[PDB]
């Protein structure tokens, strides 16, 4: 499993 667009939301949250 990769949650890959989970990391990625969590860098437009914070960045």
């Amino acid at each position: 499993q990769a949650p890959a667009y989970k990391k990625a939301a969590k860098k437009l949250a914070e960045s």
